[PDB]
Order: structure tokens, then sequence, then C-alpha cells
């Protein structure tokens, strides 16, 4: 029994109770538009794409957690032989000193998913990165405050799944219940999604297996680099009191008034999601 | 290609349908929801008939589907992620004259995804129902036109598709490919799905092993079976020539005041999200 104004005005760990009360205890984050924002808000001339991102990166995740929730699931990948570089880019993510100071700092046990392993280059540099995705993991499996699951090519779990489960009833004698399929995807047993952040065009990706139709979804207009603290409260509020409000609309107890009001906007075509394109860009209308 | 909006609710409608055609969607979700308030809304609760209503707008509505080219629907019925009442409602699906004869006159095959054998009754109703269903997909198997599939407890497929691979790999030797396990639990290959449109809250679900980055998320304000043609018509338009616009943005190659435009925009408009509500008796709206 909460205003949004309330929770607004509520300090940060009043918020993070009822968080860790509530939900969400697992929310998906990527990190989308960020070549928008490096154009918008840094200098291209004079700075460097993949130091200024990781920082917002970092500073968004902090608040995330922050805030009382537990995992955050952040896919982040999914020309040619500038493969180089991006390989350099995921490497930030096991040896970049300012992340692996956040890790320490937040104790958070960071998980790789995904089909990086085959995907990745067959190169010193692809193995190299790998085994840096694995030492991370272990390293910070002392950690046990927050989970972060980076996801590296995590978007068609099926053949995973299927040899996992092979294997595991191989192993068993029967297949893997859904929490073990689970366990074997991500490193560890994560629970379903709660909300997932997106960016501009209305859609969701790279979270196999953790889906469902009570995940919340919003989508920000500006790139994801642009959240901040009011913004995140007033998804965390929509999620907390609104989504699953009680009791649930009685339309038999409503007025012939109010049914009027309802029948007449209904009968008078508003679709979110339904956008305009303005120098090449979407944004959605409304 | 180069179509306005105006033009192309404008288009004779085999045009559109073959524009769709061409150009997708060519998988569509569309689950129907809101459907409690709709009945409150649009018939009498005193006189009406909550099912053949129901029925009657579903019917309405996949028959606008299919007419504006789309090949393939996938609607979730049942949802147990979002029995109770209908074992009933899947039952009409396979069984209602009216409806059959749509499949018929629409030629339209039929296919049923989900956990139903496993979450049905376990009585010989529940096995007859099971067994409509198997007779539907077979009887309207000749039917080549649109594929309709429903999913009735159609969400959390991990546990589908690791039994589907256990017994794939004792009869073959080796794993079966993501091609085979769509077949495995659709019946048949279905490709990704291309857009879901969906009712007030943001959400989507039930159609496992479909969804990609590239689905086109909608979300109506009214319940679905509000849905006119001119509304699938402004959603196909956008999914069409807005969604992926060509060419993508070049950055670099934009005027100080391309860049100005939008940097002013996200300065001065900072907290802008879509999917935050507003609730009123019971009823969250989205805002925006």
């Amino acid at each position: 029994l909460v205003s949004e104004k309330e929770f607004l005005d509520l300090p940060l760990v009043s918020v993070a109770e009822i968080v860790r009360c509530r939900g969400p205890k697992v929310s998906v984050f990527p990190f989308d538009g960020t070549r928008r924002w490096f154009h918008l808000e840094c200098n291209p001339q004079y700075d460097d794409y993949q130091q200024a991102a990781l920082r917002q990166s970092i500073r968004i995740l902090k608040m995330l957690f922050e805030h009382g929730i537990e995992t955050v699931i952040s896919p982040i990948f999914s020309g040619d032989r500038y493969i180089v570089q991006a390989l350099e880019g995921m490497a930030l993510l096991a040896n970049d000193e300012e992340i692996l100071s956040f890790y320490k700092e937040h104790e958070v046990h960071v998980l790789f998913y995904g089909d990086y392993k085959k995907r990745l280059p067959s190169t010193a540099q692809g193995a190299a990165v790998v085994k840096s995705f694995d030492d991370l993991t272990i390293s910070t499996s002392s950690n046990t405050e927050h989970r972060l699951c980076f996801g590296v090519f995590g978007n068609d779990a099926a053949e995973s799944v299927a040899q996992f489960s092979i294997s595991w009833n191989e192993t068993h004698g029967k297949p893997p219940t859904r929490r073990e399929i689970i366990e074997g995807y991500y490193g560890e047993y994560v629970d379903k999604a709660d909300m997932f952040i997106g960016f501009g065009r209305f859609s969701t990706f790279d979270f196999p297996l953790l889906s469902s139709g009570k995940t919340s979804l919003y989508f920000t207009v500006a790139p994801s680099y642009y959240m901040t603290e009011t913004t995140l409260r007033r998804i965390l509020y929509d999620h907390i009191y609104l989504r699953h409000f009680r009791p649930k609309p009685d339309y038999s107890a409503m007025s012939a008034d109010q049914l009027n009001v309802l029948r007449n906007r209904y009968r008078a075509d508003r679709v979110f999601g339904v956008g305009c394109v303005h120098d090449g860009i979407w944004f959605a209308e409304g």
C-alpha cells in the first residue's frame, strides 16, 4: 500500500528491502544502443568506445545490485576480423581492473552462458577469452551476495539442452529435471526472469529458459546508459505494485458509466510498439 | 518498397497479403487476451454465452490474420505460466462445427503444442480430447494455405526437449538438430516468430523455441477482440517497413544537427520508459 511518490521518496535501503521481499529477484538487462550513446555523450574523436562503455555498464550493474536485485542477466554479444578487437572487448569483462574491483566490492559471482565455446574462433585469443571466462567464474565463486550472468552467443539453447540431456540421462538413468537443465546451461540454478529492461524497438533476446508470461517487459526510449535512479525506481514500482495489483478488476461491480468509459475508449487503435522513423532511427509512438 | 503508411492503408487487401507473403510476418504469435473484460463490455453477461462469443471473435481474428497473407499463426490458448476450467475449451477448438468449417474453408493446417498430454486429466475424457487433437491434425494435414498452432500448456519446453532428445539419440545414435527439436515439439518445422501481438501489460509467453531478438513485439491497449483491420495494418506496416529500415544508422556520417536532435531529446526527456503503467479500479494501463 505504497504510492509512487512515496516509493520515489524512500531511502535506498527501504527500496532494497522491498525488492528483496517482492522482487524482481532476477533481472535481464542487455546494454543496448551503446553506439548511439557513445556518439551523443562522449567524444568519438578522442574517447575510446570500450572503456567508456564498460564504465557505464559498471555504473548500471552497481545500481541494480544496490537496489536489492540478486541476479542480473546481461546478454553482451550474439566488419569481419575486427574480431580481435571484439574479443578484447569480451576480455575486459574478465581482466579490466575496475570491473574486477567491482566484482570484489559488491560480492558478485560471475557466470557466462551461451554457445561461446564453439562459436568463438579457434585461435589462441579465442581460447584465451574462454579460459579467462572459466577462471573468472572460479575466482569469484566465493562471492554469494549477487549473481551476474553474461550472455555470449546465448540465443539458441535448444541444441545445448539436447546434448546436456542426452549425457545426463546416460550417466544418471533418467532425464534431467528442469532445475538440472537450467543449472547445466547457466552454471547454477537461476529463477525465471522477473523483468527485462530493453531499449528502442520492442524486442527481447538472449535469456533462454528463463522467460515467462510473468516476466515484466520495459523499453527505454534513450539508450540503456542514460538510465537514471528515478527511472529505475519507476520501473521497480510498476513491477512490484502495479503489474500484479490486487484485487483484480470486478467488472460486475462497476457502474454503468465506468463500463461506458472503458467501452468508448476501446471502441474509438492504440498499440504500443508501433513506431515512426526519423533520420533512419525508429522511435516508439505515444 | 518506398511505401508510406497512408499508401499502405489505402492498398487493396490482395496487395497487402502479397506484400506480407513477400516480406513477412510469416510466423505471428497472437494470444487472445483480455477476454473477460471484452465480454463484460461488448456482450450481455446476463443473456449472452461466454464461450460462443469468445470463439466467434477468435475465428474472426484468425480469419483476418490469414487473409492478410500470414502463413502461420501461433495462438497460446491455455497458459500455466500466466483444467481450472477448460479441458473444455480446447475440446471446442477440435470439435465445434463452426470452427471446423473454418479450418476447412480457409484450408488451415492445425497443430497443438505444449504439455497437454501430461497436464490434461488422466480420465477417458482427457484421453478423448487428446485423440481429437491428433485426429484434427491428421484430418487437416492436406490443408496447405495456412498453419495454426494452438498452445495448450505450451510454456517451459525444456523437459519436453530433454525427453525428445533422449529418445531421438536412442533411435538415431546422435542428438537431434535444432530443426528436429522444433519438429518434435510443434509436430512440424516452424520458423522463428516474426511478431507477437499482446495486450495490456507488456509481457510475452508460450511460443517456446521460436522467440528471437527479431521478433517484433506489440501491445494493444484494448483487449484482443477489439482488433480491427486498420490496427492490424498499422502493426504490419511498422513491422515490414519501419522495424528494419535500411540503411541502418551511420552516426559517424551524421551531421551536427542530426546528432543534436537525438542528444537533446534524450537529455530533455531523460526518464521516458514504455511499459511503466498506472492502475485504476484494478485495471493496469500503459502510460505514454
